[PDB]
DNA sequence: TTTTTTTT
């Protein structure tokens, strides 16, 4: 009896899988008895346990096929085709709206009954992040709209401050929230072409840790990056399309994505200073160090790195109207959860503790 | 029954699509019952909502096919094949006439009942552009004549001026108008081999901000561009066919397109200067800057970059006799719509406002 | 019923096509009723309207087929096979005789009843070329013999002088006449290898403006050209076979064709000097400059650089016995047409006009 | 009603054709009625007229097939396979015995009833050749045996010095005689590692004007040639197998053929120089130029570069005992014809003219 | 009826053929009747005449097949798989035991029914091999222990001493008995890092003459050798797995095999010598060069290079118990064939002919 | 499988 290629493709769509080998392996597992499946019973992975029951029948026939890799190819093509349709047609607002739906799906599992994540510890993260910069929550909302509107010239933000001052931590959480990529531009100029190649179809980019020239008088090690950026004006201003390259692959032409730049106190040419919308100073604050020293579970679980943490901050601080209308229904349910889960006083006690440099919890 | 490969080919032809994945993803959207299609109801994409109902039945059968990518590859071949047939058999004038028809179709949508753009905002951009150079519309017609005739060794125009004097802005508009590609010649002198490969079958090309060398009193970063261009005199001259290459492709051969070179005020080896028909000196101007600062919607919607803006200028300024005969019919209708919309006094008000450096609209 | 692959192959033989996409594109056009076919009614392209009625019945079936690119590939390889058989078995004289029939056929169209070209404008071109050098028509007869005899280490002519001397123009016309290829050697020493692969099965080749070294003493930037050719002596000599790459293909092995090298004046190693059988120096002549400046349809139609103009020059000047015996009938016909179409006095006055730098015509 | 792939393969064997396009082109000629075949009637090519009638019926059925290239690919592979099997099984003396039978069969045609050339002219060539250096036939007989006995690190003779010494002239004739290959050392060593792959299954090889270093006293431009000679010294010595590259097929390892190499009088180290046997740089004899100047049909017909000239010279001079036994029949058969044509006084008269700078005949 | 794919696969295992072209070619020969197969009748090639009669029926049907190359590809895969299994499963001991069995089978063939070799020739070869230093049969055998044992550190000896000493000739000869390869060492380690990877998967390895840094100052031309291996702490030592590259490949890495190094009488820093268990000076000693000046067959038929000569030096001097335990049966029988034909005294005449430079054969 | 890349 015949295999349904359709049922495979539906699984690939719903897992959003795009690796042929990864798709193949997981479908083959469904061939074993669903009714006894140990992986189902232990509820180990949703991509398995949500689906084994449905696909078991087809997986048995799949296991006898001789066309196995061919079936998977057509399935994975369908997922890649969907992405390319989306990329060429969605509004940037709708792109973001999808991305939040994915994070909210993950949170539903994480804080579920089988979920590992301690909603209390993750809210300790938000308390710490909200201390990192004044008006933190508004700053995020401003950055977000800036990426969505993507207005020419008004496109790029500068993070400035000493080593161990948090700028990478915040950048990483934003990049997770938005699904960009990091880039390094300190290379010899000829090398840049495949670096910039990374940007293709990305929503954000982060230029990490740009080195200037001079300031080794202040022990800042010198390098190319500042001068390279001054030479890339059209990519920053983002008014016109540019050509981007990948290894073995034809060039593609597109608007260069908006993004973030991070540095120590190198001297910045006035040319570059005109490019940035906002400069944010990061400074080491001694009380945060002593707090982290007493609340290491933040680092151990990588809480303060995560876009998941920033999304919780937005849900706590921003009005429901500020989110894209379609997801507001989920937002209200999460607001309701958090309102039930914490009094404002217990949350505010954490902020006070962080200001004491004391461990977050008491 | 069975898939009609013919219907898929027709869809590819009508959408003028030449990505196999985009075609695949697009066609798959039609598999759902037409009568409920929210994309149709929301009138989001004409390349969807025109076609769903017609293609529906075959899209459902296609969804079951075991052969899907083969069908799409054949369809994309016919679209690519038509481009090559046209490249060899059309006159350069006919090409331009076709390109204009496409832009005019986009203009029918933009300013159509879907109401999706403001014809007044777009007309403001023409005022700002008609300021950017003396006799601006005459310069466009001369450039168009130059590009249609394609006189050998009289094929290239040189743009120079300081930074911030609009030259890439003007190049971008001409490039969207004609169709073509930009190129970067400041590369290492080997990968030029693949860089120049982008010129294949194009109509224009633009070489962007070619770096000269030395004279650093000019405060100009040095690079390969000028000396490297002087090693490519042949490609400018366009007197004989040349050989062109892409990744994994064996060489095409054809005449290298006509086009534009842009640079800062470096000094030119006159052997290359001998290959430029005409040279245009851009100046920074204050009232442009002040007007533009008070007219930001121009930039926020990329109006002054966009080929539609130049086409609107020609329609306003030029006699109907100057257009190729078949589109004179559409040109007349657009002229009527413009004169209906705008008095000459309104246009003169706008131009005076640009000259006054106030926000254009008053 | 089924597609005839044989009929497709026959059309490819008839058209002497080579791009599988060009073949595919053009054959698809026949699917519409030739009865109505607008292109036929315009009589626009002979490659179409001579064949549409014949191929229509089979094109309708081809339009449905699932194999289309496969059918086309077989036909293209049939044409390529024919070329290889010809290349291995014709005398060089017969090859040229075939090539001349192709030009004569086009000329029968050029000045046919459809008569898109004016024979008087085209004859004006011949006068300008005959003026360009001493004994021009004798020089052309010499060059043809040299290329046909293909005597080893007596195979290459060097053109040199200043810029705008016309050397490229003359090369371009000779190249068109014999149907060679043009090659660049001012290039990366590695990728020369795929570059030279173009010359497989070609009758003739031309190297363009081969850059010398130490040239900038004379205002000429130095380059790879001479530095490359001094290696390739065996390719010039044509005394022994050499082996030729193509991308994704194993090497051919054959004698490298005879040809021409152009340069602006540079120092030549005496080793390389020994391998050019003839030297020609070209000089600017301001009366020619003024004449083209008036008679600019010469440039716009590219008349002065067509091999058709050289063929016409030979027809006017050379005895019929100098032509290969087969074509002598068509030669007598065209001689008679031309002697009828122009007096000697007309041609004499054209020369005086050109000599006097006035526009050619009065 | 079906193609005999066997009959196709027999033609490929009997022609010893080993190019798939060449065979394809060849066989398709047979589809027309051999009855009318102008090539047959003309006795145009033996590869045609011997075979047309035999293969006609099969060729008509082949002309309709849809597998045409696949059929030819299998046929070509049997030819390459046969070469490989002979290549390892046969004695080096046995190889030459086959090669000579090939050339003799050609001479049968050249001087046949078709008689397209005449032994008169060719013997004048022999006179010019045997004149060129002392005792020429003997030193050829030596070089032959050297290549049969193939002593390791003793496999190579060299010629050096003046341009137009004739060293290429001598080399080319030897290569046409043996059926070796020629290769170029002067490319980047990496490219050589692929290029040397052509040496597969060759009795003999040569390399021409390999660019050494120094010799600037003689204005010789230095290069990578000797660098890569100094590299490949195992290939030179043939004391061991080494690997040989191909595209789309495995590289194969075997011992390397013997040969000749030639250069201008560059430097090259004695870690080479000592190896070689019986090297002769030889230098001009001007009166030969003057005979040549008067006997130019030699060069036009490439006679003094044809290996057929050498074979005629050996037939003329050498005892019948000097040759392998089977061919001694045909040796005598030809040696009769030389006597039957020529008195000694003919050859004597020729060598007077040659010695005395007049054209060979009087 | 149909081709047995199985029978074709047997012949590949039988002949150990592993080239698809050779397999195809030889198998096609069997299509004629073995019954009067003249190759069989002449007994020329066992790889033919041993098999023809069995395979004939299958070969006839094979010659009629249309899939022929596909059949052969599978058969060659079989032999390749068979090899790759053994390469992973077996000990160096077992591997070397098989290798002796093969070379002893070549010994059997050489001195076989044909008498194609006369062992006295190889006694003279062995007598020459004996000359170099005392008991060197044992010292070879003891090195071969070091090779099989591959005990860490205890892996490497150094062949010091000048040109033509045979030291590379002998090191190469072991590659017949054992496989392996030699490599250069005289760039800075910088480049040699791209060259070390040819040591991968080698049974054993060899290294060419270590130059001293600036060694021209020591009258031995320069190259950066010693300071490279002064500092490659581990590579010759070989406890744990090393890291390596073949230029433009990847770091598949494992143990660095044991091997030989040589030098042309250069100097040695301590950490270079620490790489070896031994260092020995090799010279082209006076009577030895004189005996080669007087003894020729030992070079002419490559005896001095062949592994067969090394095997016989061991059979002539190593006692049976030292050999591969089952092969010792054959070792006795060859020892018998030695003693059957030579006393040690007649062999001592040869030793003394070498020892006093007079020609060996006597 | 090459090609492109990588090296350069
Ligand atoms: N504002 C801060 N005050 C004190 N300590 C900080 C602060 N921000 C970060 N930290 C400490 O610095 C460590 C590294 O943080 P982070 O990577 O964000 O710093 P950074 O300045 O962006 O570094 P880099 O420039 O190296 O990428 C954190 O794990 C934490 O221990
Ligand atoms: N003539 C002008 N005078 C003043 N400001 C100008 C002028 N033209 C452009 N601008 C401003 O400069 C910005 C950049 O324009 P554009 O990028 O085309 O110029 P450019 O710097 O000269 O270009 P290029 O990249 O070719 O060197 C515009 O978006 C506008 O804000
Ligand atoms: N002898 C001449 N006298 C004056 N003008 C000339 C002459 N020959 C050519 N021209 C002008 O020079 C233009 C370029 O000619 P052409 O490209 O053949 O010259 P070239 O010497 O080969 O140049 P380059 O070195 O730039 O390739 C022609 O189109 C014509 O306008
Ligand atoms: N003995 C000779 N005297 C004069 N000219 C000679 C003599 N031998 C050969 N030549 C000339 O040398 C020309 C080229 O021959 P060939 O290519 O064999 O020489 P070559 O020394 O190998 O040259 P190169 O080093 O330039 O390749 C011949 O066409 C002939 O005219
Ligand atoms: N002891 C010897 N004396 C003289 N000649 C010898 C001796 N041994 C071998 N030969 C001959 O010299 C040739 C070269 O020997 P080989 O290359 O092995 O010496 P080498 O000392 O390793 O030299 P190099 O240091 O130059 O590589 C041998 O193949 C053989 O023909």
């Amino acid at each position: 009896k015949q295999v349904s290629w359709k049922l495979v493709t539906e699984y690939a769509m719903e897992t959003k899988c795009d690796d042929v080998l990864l798709l193949l392996g997981m479908y083959l597992e469904f061939q074993y008895s669903f009714e006894m499946c140990l992986k189902c019973i232990k509820k180990e992975q949703p991509s398995h346990y949500k689906y084994h029951e449905k696909h078991y029948a087809n997986a048995a026939i799949f296991a006898d096929s001789k066309n196995q890799k061919t079936i998977c190819q057509q399935a994975v093509d369908t997922v890649l085709a969907k992405k390319r349709v989306d990329s060429l047609q969605l509004t940037r607002e709708q792109m973001l709206t999808n991305r939040f739906n994915d994070l909210l799906d993950r949170m539903d599992i994480m804080f579920g009954s089988t979920g590992s994540a301690d909603i209390e510890e993750w809210m300790a993260g938000v308390a710490w992040l909200h201390c990192l910069l004044p008006k933190m929550d508004s700053v995020v909302y401003d950055f977000l709209k800036c990426m969505v509107y993507n207005i020419p010239k008004k496109r790029y933000w500068l993070f400035k401050g000493p080593i161990d001052s948090g700028k990478t931590t915040l950048a990483a959480a934003l990049l997770e929230l938005c699904g960009g990529k990091a880039l390094n531009v300190n290379l010899p100029l000829d090398r840049l072409n495949f670096e910039l190649g990374v940007a293709i179809d990305q929503f954000l980019v982060v230029f990490e840790d740009v080195k200037g020239t001079g300031g080794e008088s202040r022990d800042l090690p010198s390098g190319q990056g500042i001068n390279n950026l001054d030479n890339l004006r059209d990519y920053l201003d983002g008014s016109v399309k540019v050509n981007l390259e990948k290894k073995h692959l034809n060039k593609r032409t597109q608007i260069f994505p908006p993004g973030i730049v991070t540095m120590n106190e190198y001297s910045v040419p006035k040319t570059l200073q005109a490019r940035f919308v906002k400069q944010i100073d990061f400074r080491p604050k001694d009380y945060l160090k002593h707090c982290l020293e007493r609340s290491e579970f933040l680092l151990e679980k990588r809480i303060i790195q995560s876009g998941i943490a920033l999304l919780l901050m937005l849900i706590w601080y921003r009005p429901v109207a500020e989110f894209a209308q379609s997801i507001q229904s989920r937002i209200v349910e999460w607001k309701e959860r958090l309102d039930k889960e914490f009094s404002l006083s217990v949350y505010q006690k954490m902020k006070f503790n962080v200001a004491m440099g004391i461990g977050v919890l008491d």
